[PDB]
DNA sequence: CGGGATTTCATC
RNA sequence: GGCGCGUUUAUUCCAUUACUUUGGAGCCAGUCCCAGCGACUAUGUCGUAUGGACGAAGCGCUUAUUUAUCGGCCGAUAAGUAAAACGCAUCAAAGUCCUGCAGCAGAAAAUCAAA
DNA sequence: TTTGATTTTCTGCTGCAGGATGAAATCCCG
């Protein structure tokens, strides 16, 4: 059958196994700790078993909770202190936390800097730079840089990176010796969480050696982010200089007096970031007000200034908690609107004749916003004002009052609903967002009364209300639940934690987990002989740096008021993988338990119908013996064709490009798109009935898509294994994916399918390249198999130029092929939001009615571009995302199967001596892709003539 | 003078 | 989608240890009860079960409490209450986790000194 | 998105960093 575990069994039997290197492929077993509610669930089976194991003792729970609280508080205190230090001195901190090179390089330094880049915070002295040229694995010389000082105490190996003027390049979690500062009593630093928070009731060693990493990792990450952003800030400022200069030139071309507001330079505080971003936003608003719409100048003509993004915030401390409070900001908005209500009332009541229509231009929605079931608050506010104007005439004095009454009623109702929801147990972010939109529209309309009288006051009010609107939209999802972690830096005797089993019979084992992190607790680890096992006793093993295993015996008391005892709860497959695996067992050392965690996160309990915290044990198992890249030989190929109606059509072929029948065409996940469409229809119905859907449809589409992806991946892997085959994908940059107007991150699955197969082959120890491959996606999906011709836009330009009218009508040719200029093309106009069908010949006649003799090249370049767009939309080789049409010969068959075969044939093409000759020609400085296109077309035609006979 | 830690130092 | 239920997800031995999910299948989706949308015939009604709250989600086999058709209390046939040997719809899959920041995937409003 | 012209709009939750541990010298203890 098709089981992933049978595939893994064959893979294990397919080749020899060898022990893992310095670090093995990490894998986490996430089990759940036996709890009283777990036992309650277990007791209610129809076929009740003989023995129900005991739950976890209450003392263990209390001790674990106290330990988690202490660890969290210690981490918070340490990060707070180091945030204060950073807020005092950035340079010294980021110089200290720089990760030194390993204290093992005894290579002789040869070339110092031909100097004053940074300074060691210990001596505040400049760090000399030294280079070192060596020979790498593949023959490319590499240049490294290191920092050493005149002080023997400061003779470290701080990393330096070149630029074209130097940077650190590394930030570690163990560079700064955290132990000697806040734990040991000899140091007199005023911060000592162990002596202060825990009251000398917690063990020093393990807790400190965990806190060190648990804080310095985050510190190093933030320092890396900031030290990387510091250079891009300067470069972005430099680019903005030229962009502003060009914009000023364009503005002065029309004789426009540019406002005297200048760009703040690259700052190093977030206040400067905010000021520069506000200046940029105001400049963009002014340009949109005066140039984009007034002059009908498009966006290509205006390269704008850039806002500042990418400046990080300090971990766990600069995470804003929104202390300004939601209701306080709402009341501030109310007060500001009430103060500025008179200004808007006077402006609208005392409006001129024709100025009334232009005053309401932003308030009225166009077809684009109206057709999509719902409009922004500004649009509906304008429509309500239009209704009031229709109902009560031009009496805007009372119209404003009635509109204020309606908006105030809606605001009060929304506020009451929000308070009622948020008081007891619930929260309504949708209502908050709607109320915020209403308040924003009301504030805009109210303060629009000062658009031409008091410019600065109006702008200040606008900025304040906009930032208040942003804060009111952002604050509600601040969350209240955070994970709690309890690290175990390693599994050795010192750390006083171990995994134990009961030697029942020959192989059966009971499972207990013991935590010893308190002073006064008793836990004895006794070394024993290899086969001294006895019943009612716990036994375990230990790992060693030299590859030795030294099993030991555990003895303790179940009523100890200090230690923590954990019974587990898991399933057969998990036990066969980690706990009681048959082939790779922890006794031999093939499977190793390196580190674990006591993660406590909220999970849904169906018995209580609620989400409650549930202790997990993220036992990270490092597979110490993996497969060897010694017996693997791809051969057969499985060309995967992507699409929507058919999730995947796969074509089999040999390593001669000759397809063979062993199943030849297989389709997996049929009608699943119909289920996706049904789910989408239900969601759209729920939106039409309220504007949103519930949590039942939260991930139905996502879950179905992921299930389809994983099932298809399993099927592909089984086919590859059973046929000794390989899979063909494309070479796409990281982050590849389509983003239209309604795209979701879950459709970036081609790369994610590659990644899933990569991870699955990676836990077994082999890279993705063994059975997963990529094709150079240059013109791969743009080729047909009947003519060997790949369409380019130069041919489109030639077709546009050649377009003329003969006795039978318009005529144009591609590669000498006469094309009947006839037929109708359908387009989806966003202004109409419907289907409009136009005739190519009729539109050409209409466009040429302004010219003589139908010479398109004699028209304006805009008319030629429009004719080019018409010809391209008529002669597009990809009319639909799921349809391909051959422009040259139009051989007729099932398109998807032919495309599936052609994908594999293209991947085969992406290795040839023709490509070698193309590379040699490209070494002549002719960096043109047209040579590649010609070579690929010629090679494909030659191969079609020789062995790749098209369908007969 | 070993139990028995106990911490402290240290380190890809 | 709401409720339940277990199956298989290991080649001779490694829990029929249950966890975290998705499917197949079995049953059930009504109550403006409160609040978002159109007409707004105006802050009034209707509808679109939308967001939450509210019930909602098998059958028989084996063992005792609810009766006499029979002779001067014996079982004749069956209810549900319980246990549980239990049989059917009911049969299939996969898992590698943490901390921090917030950010990365676009295109249609879009033409000029339009190279 | 895939040949030359481009950039403020409305959508939605993942994309980049940091990783997954034994000697040494002491101490409480006489």
């Amino acid at each position: 059958i098709k089981r992933i575990n049978k595939i893994r069994r064959r893979l294990v039997k397919d080749s020899n196994t060898k022990k893992a290197g310095k670090t093995g492929p990490m894998k986490t077993l996430l089990v759940r700790v036996m709890t009283p509610d777990l036992r309650e669930r277990l007791e209610n089976l129809r076929k009740k078993p003989e023995n129900i194991p005991q739950p976890i003792s209450n003392t263990s729970r209390a001790n674990l909770n106290k330990l988690l609280t202490d660890y969290t508080e210690m981490k918070k205190a340490i990060l707070h202190v180091y945030w204060e230090e950073f807020q005092k001195d950035p340079v010294g901190l980021m110089s200290r936390v720089a990760q030194p090179a390993p204290k093992n390089i005894d290579q002789r330094k040869l070339i110092p800097v031909k100097s004053s880049g940074f300074a060691c915070s210990q001596c505040c002295q400049p760090l000399y730079v030294y280079k070192l040229e060596q020979v790498n694995d593949k023959g490319k010389p590499h240049t490294n840089y290191f920092g050493r000082c005149n002080v023997s105490e400061h003779e470290r190996l701080i990393l330096l990176s070149p630029h074209k003027t130097y940077s650190l390049g590394k930030f570690g979690q163990r560079a700064l010796d955290f132990y000697s500062i806040h734990v040991t009593r000899e140091s007199n630093h005023p911060v000592k969480p162990l002596e202060q928070i825990g009251g000398n009731s917690c063990a020093s060693g393990p807790v400190g050696k965990a806190l060190s990493d648990a804080c310095m990792g985050a510190v190093a990450s933030f320092l890396t982010k900031y030290q990387d952003i510091i250079l891009e800030h300067q470069k972005v400022i430099k680019k903005n200089e030229k962009r502003l200069a060009n914009l000023k030139d364009i503005a002065s071309a029309n004789g426009l007096a540019f406002p005297k507001i200048t760009l703040p330079p690259q700052p190093h505080t977030k206040e400067g970031i905010e000021a520069y971003n506000n200046v940029v936003a105001q400049i963009v608003i002014w340009v949109n007000l005066n140039l984009w719409q007034k002059l009908k100048i498009g966006r290509d003509e205006a390269k704008p200034l850039q806002r500042l993004k990418g400046f990080p915030s300090f971990p766990l401390v600069e995470r804003q908690a929104n202390e300004v409070d939601w209701w306080d900001m709402v009341c501030n908005v109310k007060k500001l609107i009430n103060e500025k209500k008179e200004d808007g009332k006077v402006f609208w009541q005392n409006l001129a004749g024709y100025k009334r229509q232009e005053a309401l231009l932003p308030y009225l929605s166009s077809e684009e916003d109206r057709k999509k079931g719902k409009k922004f608050a500004r649009y509906q506010f304008g429509d309500l004002l239009l209704h009031l104007e229709k109902k009560h005439g031009e009496d805007w004095g009372k119209v404003y009052d009635e509109a204020w009454e309606r908006i105030d009623k809606k605001v009060e109702g929304l506020s009451k609903h929000i308070k009622l929801e948020e008081e007891r147990r619930s929260e309504d972010a949708q209502s908050k967002a709607a109320l915020t939109d209403w308040l924003r529209a009301k504030a805009s309309f109210v303060i629009e009364g000062l658009k031409e009288a008091d410019k600065d006051e109006f702008c200040r009010c606008e900025l304040k209300l906009q930032k208040w609107y942003g804060d009111l939209r952002g604050k509600p999802f601040a969350i209240e639940a955070e994970n709690s972690i309890l690290d175990i830096s390693g599994f050795s005797k010192q750390y006083n934690c171990a995994f134990i089993w009961q030697k029942d019979g020959v192989k059966k084992l009971n499972l207990y987990l013991i935590i010893n992190y308190f002073k006064g607790g008793k836990l004895r680890f006794k070394k024993i002989k290899p086969e001294a096992f006895e019943a009612n006793r716990f036994y375990t093993v230990i790992n060693k740096k030299s590859g030795e295993i030294v099993p030991m015996e555990v003895n303790f008391n179940f009523d100890d008021p200090n230690l923590i005892i954990l019974p587990l709860a898991f399933g057969k497959r998990q036990g066969r993988e980690f706990i009681w695996n048959d082939l790779l067992s922890l006794e031999t050392g093939s499977l190793k338990l390196a580190n674990g965690r006591v993660i406590e996160k909220t999970l849904y309990n169906r018995r209580t119908r609620q989400d409650e915290p549930a202790l997990f044990v993220a036992l990270t198992f490092e597979r110490r013996e993996v497969l060897d890249s010694s017996n693997i030989k791809p051969m057969n190929l499985i060309g995967i064709a992507r699409g929507e109606n058919i999730p995947a059509v796969i074509a089999l072929t040999d390593p001669e490009g000759c397809p063979l029948s062993r199943f030849h065409i297989l389709r997996i996940g049929e009608s699943y798109k119909e289920k996706q469409r049904t789910i989408q229809a239900a969601k759209e119905v729920e939106q039409r009935r309220a504007g949103g859907y519930s949590r039942k449809y939260a991930s139905k589409a996502k879950n179905l898509a992921d299930d389809m992806v994983r099932n298809t991946a399993r099927d592909l892997l089984y086919y590859a294994v059973t046929q000794d085959a390989m899979l063909i994908f494309a070479n796409l940059s990281r982050g590849f994916g389509r983003q239209g107007k309604r795209t979701f991150m879950a459709e970036r699955q081609y790369t994610r399918m590659e990644d899933w197969l990569t991870a699955k082959l990676a836990y077994e120890g082999l890279p993705s390249k063994t059975y997963l491959s990529k094709t150079l996606a240059q013109y791969t999906s743009k080729t047909c198999s009947n003519c060997g011709f790949t369409i380019t836009s130069a041919d489109y330009d030639r077709v546009l130029e050649k377009l003329k009218k003969t006795a039978t009508g318009w005529m144009t040719t591609i590669n000498g092929k006469e094309l009947k200029v006839e037929g109708q093309i359908t387009y989806y106009n966003r202004y109409k939001r419907q289907n409009v069908v136009k005739d190519l010949s009729v539109e050409l006649d209409r466009l040429s009615e302004e010219s003589v003799n139908n010479d398109i090249s004699s028209w304006t370049k805009g008319r030629s571009g429009e004719a080019l767009s018409l010809l391209k939309k008529r002669f597009s080789h990809r009319p639909v995302q799921e349809k391909f049409v051959c422009l040259n010969c139009g051989f007729e068959t099932h398109a998807a199967e032919q495309a599936a075969l052609n994908i594999a044939r293209s991947w085969l093409f992406l290795r040839s001596q023709e490509y070698k000759k193309y590379q040699t020609n490209k070494t002549t400085g002719n960096t043109d892709k047209r040579a590649f296109v010609e070579t690929w077309q010629s090679f494909y035609r030659k191969k079609l003539k020789e062995v790749w006979k098209p369908a007969v």
